[PDB]
């Protein structure tokens, strides 16, 4: 597109203000003192804007002529970037330290690092830290929907005995709750890193040309109906969509929307009478799945399995809490966030329901109302050379610390206790703790490592 | 880009959901009972989206074997998308009405509609409620935008006696807290509607290429200095920074950021004495200006300003409000969104300070942080002929009864008292409240009416 233009404009300026005789700027990616995030997604931003040849003599000229009529003033460093152009052929020479796609490591420590690899080009590194800084999403949507799951498996295994189908309860509806297009594909991909089930297909697209995966598929999904495929039946013919929808998809399994009107009444009048019948006659491989979209998410979901207790034949597990026969079942697709999925299956175990009868669905919660600051995502620079020698740096506000920086060059490393620790002032240089663990990932122009998103699952995943 | 996989999964099951014999599914969109809104960016969405050719005899096959290891089964409509191939050549059909972008019309009236164009494309007005919904983004960022507009107005014109440097007041600095690229070029874009200032260039690119400016400067920014081009110099170097970036940029307005380290020192001492004299020998044309971005966002512009008040020659005015000397500015971006940002001049109000001392800079909150809940952004069908006669759709649940939905076609009038009035039932028909004031912007795969980003600004203009 023009990396020339993906900064954030006042940088465009930097290259005079850095002290002078600086031959390298080193800065270091974090999630500042949810306690340990899932780095995932900078394999992504890498191919998809840094790798291969970025400069143009058109793109020197869109640039400029641009950051002209922007800042009434010729201010580009249109000398410095044909220097790129000139010698590495427009590949940028910077050099990238990452950890592991999908490693889960905890917080204040350091996850990727960025410096200039020619002493000419010392400003590019944090020309780069806005591009590279938007990173700070598909790590939080994998971060924040990871600790969802964690939610789901507790309350799951200590309601069922087991983790059976887990990772399809919690159904990814952002589509068309995000704001973009190319981003509701990167955070179906932060879901994909955690659960299989998503409807936003652009997920995948991506996932199989960044990433790869092996296996199957993916994500997947099911037929399901909307508000308008059963209002558009007419007010006085819920149950002919209803019916008309479980006939179609007799097939495999199938989620109806039951609240257009009353979702007490289409679960205890017709599903559990009218079509009491067009049910209990399906598989357990095709259940009809029901969906409310109601006004508070645990009042319904109880009441709802209330109705069904007494229109179906409810069963007990050895755990001791209630489940619906194997052919039907429920999931919360309206008004479920990280902070509303623990109080539903917290209130559907002191009533006895296994986790199990229920699946959820979560729209923009999961894929927007993310912000850079949930998890502190900050770019800073750690070393800069001056003349030849090295001096550490970071900022230390007074009016506020813990926005302090770290110091120097960082290493990241495994205590012999399990954790890790990001060591400051090149003192990992002294293996007492023996081998860093962030890898080059991008050095001049070339993507040097890439994990599967095989890998990337392996790596962020529970125990 | 593949349009037919910019929907929901479940939606391609939809096509065998609707009441047999069905010929028109006409649907609208609304902003369901921040009050008034600025209709902005479908112009985009429908256009760099929905225009032109769309279909093929590839992205027909292309979107078959993926809709079918997603789904673990064929449903996609092969049959129905060769129609709109063989028929239309790969031209979406369908008839899109809205309200002149930038228009700013209260709550719970309709905003758009769009109903299929033939009727054996049925099934499409939905397909599209996907892309087509994701432009309650450009709306917010708009709106949000231009409220914190009138509350920058309001302070200024009664601190100072005019709106002298409104457009000016409110800072994108978005580009690094929003989700994607594709998301900071759409939300830049939105915020400009309403301001000039953006650090976002990324922004411009999508006006001038969608929407075009006859001005100049659609968006316009200064140089400034970020942590990295202050720290680089060294803990006990803030000052040799400060007035190398006070000398290179000595002829055009300038930022420092000056809470590297206790931002008192910097404003205190500093700015008031060692740096004193290249400040107070700058034009009004290009003054310096303060940055602080960190601590508490009142307490500090308030300390600041009594810092500076002490330091240099500080006015009065007509209004009784302080000022300082034209050199000297203060830009407070950090922790500022529209419930912050009014603590801020009020408070400066009570203080006497004058909104002219000050301007903000936003930019998680800006660009990210919105949701399609704020404005209750929902699309939703009205309208739809079943066997020839049609009829009047809507839903109305019983657990949020604010979530009802209009009856049949929609129009929406200019009512006698001034404001506006969306009229339901198809019964704008009885012409009497004048004209729909939706214009068709789409019919069958042309763009029939796009507006120059001059209208669209004039219409979202304020008072
Ligand atoms: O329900 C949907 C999609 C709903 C949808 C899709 C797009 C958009 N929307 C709505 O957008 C809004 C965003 O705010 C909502 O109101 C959201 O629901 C709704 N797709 C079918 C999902 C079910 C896939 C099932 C396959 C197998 N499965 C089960 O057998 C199961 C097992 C145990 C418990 C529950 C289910 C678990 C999941
Ligand atoms: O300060 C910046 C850019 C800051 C910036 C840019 C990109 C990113 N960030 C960082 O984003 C993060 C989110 O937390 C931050 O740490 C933030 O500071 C900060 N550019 C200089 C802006 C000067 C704009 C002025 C031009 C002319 N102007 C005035 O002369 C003026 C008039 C009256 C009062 C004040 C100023 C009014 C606006």
């Amino acid at each position: 597109f023009n990396i020339l233009l993906a900064t954030d404009s006042y940088k465009v300026t930097h290259y005079k203000q850095y002290p002078p005789n600086t031959s390298k700027v080193y800065s270091y990616f974090e999630c500042r003192e949810y306690e340990e995030t899932v780095f995932y997604g900078l394999q992504y931003i890498l191919n998809k804007y840094l790798k291969g040849k970025v400069v143009t003599k058109e793109k020197i000229q869109e640039a400029k002529e641009v950051y002209r009529e922007h800042f009434q003033d010729d201010v580009f460093n249109e000398r410095g970037w044909n220097y790129i152009l000139e010698k590495y052929d427009g590949h940028l020479p910077i050099e990238v330290k990452a950890v592991p796609e999908g490693s889960v490591i905890p917080r204040g420590n350091v996850l990727f690092t960025v410096e200039n690899t020619d002493p000419e080009c010392y400003w590019l590194t944090n020309w780069i830290e806005t591009i590279l800084v938007q990173s700070w999403y598909p790590i939080t949507v994998a971060t924040n929907s990871r600790e969802q799951k964690k939610i789901l498996a507790k309350y799951l295994l200590e309601t069922s005995g087991n983790l059976d189908g887990l990772e399809y309860k919690l159904h990814d509806f952002g589509y068309r709750g995000v704001s973009s297009q190319e981003t509701a594909g990167i955070g179906a991909s932060a879901h994909l890193v955690n659960f299989k089930g998503t409807d936003t297909v652009a997920g995948i697209a991506l996932i199989k040309k960044y990433y790869g995966t092996k296996d199957p598929v993916p994500g997947y999904s099911v037929p399901a109906a909307e508000h308008s495929t059963i209002t558009a039946w007419g007010k006085d013919h819920e149950k002919d969509a209803f019916e008309h929808i479980v006939t179609q998809f007799s097939s495999v399994p199938v989620s109806v929307v039951s609240d257009s009107y009353d979702i007490y009444n289409a679960c205890e009048k017709i599903w559990g009478e009218d079509l009491r019948h067009l049910i209990v006659s399906r598989s357990t491989e095709a259940p009809l799945i029901i969906r409310p979209d109601s006004g508070n998410p645990l009042d319904t979901v109880l009441k709802v399995l209330d109705i069904l207790g007494k229109k179906f034949p409810v069963s007990e597990n050895s755990k001791g809490y209630k489940l619906l026969p194997p052919y039907l079942r429920v999931i919360q697709g309206d008004g479920v966030d990280i902070n509303t999925l623990q109080e539903i299956v917290e209130g559907m175990k002191q009533k006895k329901w296994s986790i199990e009868n229920v699946s959820f669905g979560s729209g923009g919660a999961l894929l927007q109302k993310l912000t850079r600051d949930l998890l502190n995502c900050s770019f800073k620079c750690s070393y800069v050379v001056t003349n030849g020698l090295g001096v550490n740096v970071f900022k230390d506000p007074v009016a506020d610390p813990n926005k302090r920086s770290k110091k120097g060059r960082l290493s990241l490393h495994r205590t012999p206790a399990g954790t890790f620790v990001t060591l400051e002032e090149g003192k990992g240089d002294l293996e007492e703790y023996g081998h860093d663990l962030l890898h080059t990932v991008f050095k001049n122009g070339k993507v040097t490592k890439s994990y599967s998103f095989d890998e990337v699952r392996k790596n962020a995943q529970l125990n």
